[PDB]
């Protein structure tokens, strides 16, 4: 049911929007959250969607961390969409703010590839410290499923697309 993207490539789309607003209007299947190694959603993305489910997200993100210990750097895990879609993908992209390594972020989009089709945000770009226009570049060249970027900057989102 997405609606209102920018056709990139054939399978990459681009919206200006805030992805909590998009997921509630469009349920989908997965929504991707832009997540740290420990699931601990203080804010970006990861805190305004924790804040949508009530808090339910972070409950089930500690039971999960808890039980497997933390994510790795570039790593992925799938837990309950709660209120907001059918699953949720928490994708760890490097935080190049703490030194980790870009080259990671290849990794972390590899993830998507494990779905058929994903609301998303750009990963490690915000308080992780990498340039989006660097990040839109790695997901294009390395998603193959269909995904649908949430960029919630409007001048962000001109850059990107005059850019691209
Ligand atoms: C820690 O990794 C991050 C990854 C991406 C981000 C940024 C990248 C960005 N900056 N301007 N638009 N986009 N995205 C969001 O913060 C974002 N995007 C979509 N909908 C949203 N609703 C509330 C927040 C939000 C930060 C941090």
């Amino acid at each position: 049911s997405f609606s209102g993207y920018l056709k990139l490539t054939d399978n990459v789309y681009i919206k200006n929007a805030d992805i909590v607003e998009e997921a509630k209007k469009v349920k989908p299947t997965v929504v991707v959250n832009a997540a740290n190694v420990y699931l601990k959603h203080g804010g970006g993305v990861a805190g305004a969607l924790n804040k949508a489910t009530n808090n339910a997200m972070q409950v089930e993100s500690d039971d999960y961390i808890a039980t497997n210990g933390p994510l790795k750097v570039g790593g992925s895990c799938v837990l309950s969409g709660h209120n907001l879609a059918k699953h949720c993908l928490h994708v760890v992209g490097p935080n190049v703010n703490k030194g980790e390594d870009i080259q990671l972020l290849k990794s972390a989009y590899e993830n998507f590839n494990q779905h058929e089709v994903l609301l998303a945000p750009l990963l490690s770009a915000g308080i992780f410290g990498a340039d989006p226009i660097h990040s839109l570049r790695v997901c294009v060249d390395t998603v193959r499923t269909n995904v649908y970027l949430a960029v919630f900057d409007k001048n962000l989102y001109d850059k990107l697309v005059s850019s691209f």
